[PDB]
């Protein structure tokens, strides 16, 4: 088999099980601002601060000083590594270039090489022969190169002259697709000669750590399962769940608007902080100010928990970022605070004007990470119809579902709670009446008289 | 990192995270009449009207006289600034010759800011070589340049020869997309080599003040929340809400046509003018004439309040402007009148033949601003069916929902009201019938004889 | 008729009705990384590894060393065959000169098969004249050639200059269409001058064995059917089915979330391992961890069966691969483990954001194979509404349908099971209520007090 080299890019090594083929050159074409330079810089940088491999960078447009300054925003200096003799920024902004580049390879331990960019170098018949010569001349030296080419259309031709794709051994497309006034970064591997890889696009983001590729296909169902129970915050609800929620489980609170989803989330988050356990609250519908007042009215101090460094509140609008970003933000915030419990209020708000598949691929990401890090996730979902079906087919991700619906009785609005699922546990299969007070919720008995709920009244 | 310069354009300082990279040039492409020249002038202008930095202006097609004549429209004299020495409009009626004149004028007034409108006149393989030489000679002078490009398609190639983006360090695209015979201005940053920015299209308008960018992403979920309550105009309604509406809250009055939504809006505004508090009425369904007749019929003198400078009525058809304009008009008017209560009649009318995405982002922009300005807002919504739900997922924005519906009883069409939800407050969970007279709402008792009304037919 | 040659590529021998026309050449066009070179090698390879026929290989861009290095990946040494004389890789570093060298090498080893990868390198009016001369000089030598072309668009012009199809006797197009960020390999025969073939696109995958074409059309309705019955894990269920499921049959367990579909799958697999019979569990909703916990909770040791080599659990996310892969993975695993019972949990999860056409053709490919392998299959389907139908038209594939649904009775959520249909058997036509415990299903009696359940709300 062809030996792959680890680029040390979070996700990319999963997409191409191993990394990039050693001895050959990888073509990374993409529209302007797709992260071609970043990828090629991050490739060389990773290969010097992990395997101390002497890499050479070829410039064709941007000056060396520009590349150094631009890469300084990611929190790494290139001039320091150039000073050490571990990097070489060959400034060039025909055949001799190959021999000059080859010279440095043998004169600075030919590890990794990047050429950003070649499109301006050869700025469609001549393109082939010129591109065919370079790759061949780089094969003889047997060093791992990355070539960055530009494309005009996001789903149009692979490159500018539409020829490089065949000439190259490896093809990587960086996309910056715009849908509904929103840009979605995706990276896909078009081909890998004599090796296997993951097919199709994969959502990625660019932060202070660099390119953060989020593979969904590498996510496997290995989430360890325990019989460890944890109090939901309601004694009556814990009895109804046959002891309370499972430490390694995903609880779903679906219902109509004003039913008490946030209440159950608040009470679930308070419980963590009572037992001196860390918890994160991801708000998307309400603000910290409104959350603190709302909790206060039920008799729960959210400031107290914040002062004890046991509860964190992250409020933000869904339309203020993308699903890729939102997921990263959760992971980053979870990576720092490392909570025992988590609550997303809510997924319904996060599904507002988003690809039904882009949202579906987000839920798995959050659900999986929570399960894979042994964190109890409670996600709320507001139903569009007042007074009910999932209508999303995402009930196969949740291990527990709390139903909250209104019951119009004697020209009076009354609320009702019920547990549908409790995988690996017994649950009370009754529709108990509950109401809200200054001391929180109170679950009473069920309605034996009216047997026609999840519809109307009698 | 990379030092950024403030452009002092409302919204661009948030979308850019701080502004435009210092020392480097920014390319602004767009179709004709997008606001390229405007952005160009406004950049240099605020430079010499805030940080007092001498900026030179290169004009190729448009003559200085015209530039000043057009600039005046917004309300700022350029010739006065040309007269002093803070700005120099270098009329451009070979690159080296032009570059020399620009370079020899950048040291004369020691210009910090530079705008070239436009570089798509002087002029694919040659455009790159010329453009590369231009930015290189401007990079050496360490002057923050702004270059304006020209495109033919709105979602087609970024520039004319589709090569000006890879040569530029920064790329700002201004669009003017036509959807259902309606023109929507949008601004997006494609890339910023070095720093970070906000990805995606952001709606903006051009008024007397200049460009007015409304970033919905920059708007955080930091909205002050108090337990201060206020009246609604109805004593029983205040009592039904458990002391009346919250000062800092968004109330929603949804129901079938002729249920009495406008009645609740009227009384809501009246009560404001009763406590000598200023309010605004945004009508999109009925005129001042009909409102005054209907109000006067209900025993509420809207002329009086109008003369007392406590009530301002602004009527205009929903299809008389875009959501962008309607929002900017609401904000402008609010800032002028500085009201404590605001009522919109209605959102349903504002959703008339408008994309759910563009409508979604408008309701967030209105509710968000009112919440951050400590202004109590009552928004009405007319349901499609007489006998329903919550339109879409705008129930996450309203802190209170007052449902009103009809109840056919013994061949009579009686109306019923109920506080469906109230966050942070107790509310009457009863469906009380109410009559309308020339005195206003008459909330009586609920219907215990028949329990199947609410969001149902009985 | 026209004599055809077997390529020995799984599926191509059925789609072609027998293979490629003998004496004539075949043109294989496709975008980059479709599998043109692979198909090229695999053709010649099987030639000299089955019918022991010396085949020569023309390489234009890719060097012999690379071709052998890439070929190795699949698991076959080319240099060994080059060493012997069964294959000769004629490196192509004027037509008459090249044609001469090919013609002078086709008589040396007396080559029966020939591949030219690729003819889109050497090179609209001239391409025809050259191509026509090439096939004419290969027709005279009566050698089955295979020419690889290159296309830019997936559903655009067949070849580059769109003239290589009318000059060729045979045209095979390899596609790699991207639909919702997912890459789907497809192979179609456009025409075969002389013989007949299968019209339309056919899904195929590339694995370690090489190209793997899955013709759904070639699959006939010849599926052995016996009166041999088997148990389900439940005595009452076997009795309710009129002696238990048929050995050769497809059973479907559809219903709302948490109804007990996984319970029935578990017991179904357990019973197999009870009679010392091998089974496979294909999970796409829950992990091994959760399954083992849930199983153990139900009184079924999935570790034991795992250690007894009677039960194999394979969990993986539905969006972790394409239907093509999932199918090929199921077939591969089945052939290895050779199980008598198979259960998929679930099809609904496998339909998550997938075209109804691509999903339809996957269920036919799975059910068809299991039916022709004498393997009893239980497939689960989670309904969108809690309280429904048969998803789509997949009821024509299932020989037995076990419906499970909830029945709100006196403010209690009880579950009900019923054998909806059973072909070739009597079944209990009664809606019997059933409870769940740590011992498994408890099928009790039906509800004679209320006759309005089934696919209704009462
Ligand atoms: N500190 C940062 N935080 C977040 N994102 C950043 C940061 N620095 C840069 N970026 C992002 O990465 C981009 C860097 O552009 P880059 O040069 O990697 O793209 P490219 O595809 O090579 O562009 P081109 O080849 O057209 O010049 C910026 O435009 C921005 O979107
Ligand atoms: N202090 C209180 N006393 C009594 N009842 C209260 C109190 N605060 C809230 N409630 C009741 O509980 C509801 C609050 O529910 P919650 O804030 O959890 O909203 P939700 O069900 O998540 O709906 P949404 O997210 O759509 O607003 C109010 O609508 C009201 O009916
Ligand atoms: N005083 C004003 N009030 C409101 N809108 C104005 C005012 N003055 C100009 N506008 C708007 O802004 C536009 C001016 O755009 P500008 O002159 O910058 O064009 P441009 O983007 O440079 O395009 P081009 O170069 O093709 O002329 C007008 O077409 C109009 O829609
Ligand atoms: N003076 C009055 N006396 C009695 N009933 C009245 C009087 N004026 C109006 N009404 C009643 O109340 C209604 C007034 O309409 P209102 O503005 O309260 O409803 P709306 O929900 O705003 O209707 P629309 O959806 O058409 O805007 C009339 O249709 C009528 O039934
Ligand atoms: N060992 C392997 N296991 C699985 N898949 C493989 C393996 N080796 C190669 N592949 C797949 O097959 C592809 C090889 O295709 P091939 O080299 O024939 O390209 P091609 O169709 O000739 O295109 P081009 O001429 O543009 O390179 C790889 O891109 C990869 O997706
Ligand atoms: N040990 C137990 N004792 C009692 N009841 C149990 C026990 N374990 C599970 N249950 C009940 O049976 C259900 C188990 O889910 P099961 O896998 O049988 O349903 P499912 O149809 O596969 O659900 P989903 O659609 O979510 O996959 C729980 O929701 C609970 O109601
Ligand atoms: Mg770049
Ligand atoms: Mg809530
Ligand atoms: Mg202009
Ligand atoms: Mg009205
Ligand atoms: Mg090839
Ligand atoms: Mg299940």
């Amino acid at each position: 088999a062809i030996a792959k080299m680890r680029t040390m890019i979070e996700g990319f090594d999963d997409i191409s099980h191993g990394g990039l083929p050693i001895g050959r050159s990888t073509l990374v074409s993409g529209t302007s601002g797709t992260g071609k330079t970043l990828f090629s810089i991050q490739f060389l940088y990773n290969g010097i601060i992990e395997f101390d491999e002497p890499g050479v960078f070829v410039t064709f447009e941007e000056t060396p000083q520009d590349i150094i300054k631009n890469a300084r925003s990611f929190g790494w200096d290139l001039a320091k590594l150039v000073d050490e003799g571990k990097l070489f920024i060959l400034d060039a902004s025909l055949s001799a270039l190959i021999e000059r580049i080859n010279y440095a390879i043998q004169k600075y331990r030919a590890r990794r090489v990047s050429i950003d960019s070649v499109t301006s170098v050869f700025q469609s018949s001549v393109v082939r022969r010129e591109l065919f010569r370079l790759v061949a001349r780089l094969k003889q030296i047997g060093a791992t190169t990355v070539m960055t080419t530009e494309r005009i259309e996001e789903y149009g031709p692979i490159a500018r002259y539409g020829v490089e794709e065949f000439v190259s051994d490896n093809v990587v497309i960086l996309r910056n697709v715009l849908e509904g006034e929103r840009r979605r970064r995706t990276l896909e591997i078009l081909k890998l000669r004599g090796t296997s890889h993951m097919k199709g696009e994969y959502p990625f983001t660019i932060t202070d750590h660099g390119i953060n590729i989020f593979p969904l296909g590498a996510m496997r169902l290995t989430q360890r399962s325990s019989n460890v129970r944890v109090s939901s915050g309601v004694v009556r609800l814990d009895e109804m769940c046959g002891g309370g929620f499972f430490k390694d489980s995903i609880i779903l609170a679906t219902g109509a608007t004003g039913t008490g989803k946030t209440l159950l989330v608040s009470r679930f988050v308070e419980n963590a902080c009572a037992n001196k356990e860390r918890a994160i609250l991801f708000a998307y519908e309400e603000s910290r100010a409104q959350l603190l007042r709302n909790a206060y009215s039920w008799g729960m101090d959210f400031e107290e928990m914040e002062r004890q460094n046991l509860l964190k509140i992250v409020c933000a609008y869904p339309e203020s970022a993308g699903l890729e970003d939102h997921l990263q933000i959760i992971k980053s915030e979870i990576n720092d605070f490392k909570p025992a419990r988590i609550a997303i209020d809510s997924l319904s708000a996060l599904a507002r004007g988003v690809s039904n598949n882009a949202f579906r691929q987000f839920v798995i990401g959050v659900t999986g990470y929570a399960k894979q890090e042994e964190i109890t996730g409670l996600f709320t979902n507001t139903s569009d119809q007042f007074m009910s079906i999932t209508d999303s087919h995402i009930a196969a991700i949740t291990d527990t579902i709390i139903l909250l619906q209104y019951v119009e009785i004697r020209g009076e609005m009354s609320r009702a709670i019920n547990v549908f699922k409790m995988r690996g546990s017994w649950h009370d299969k009754a529709i108990r009446e509950f109401m809200i007070s200054d001391k929180g919720p109170d679950i009473k008995d069920s309605f034996r008289n009216f047997e026609r709920i999840i519809s109307g009244s009698p």
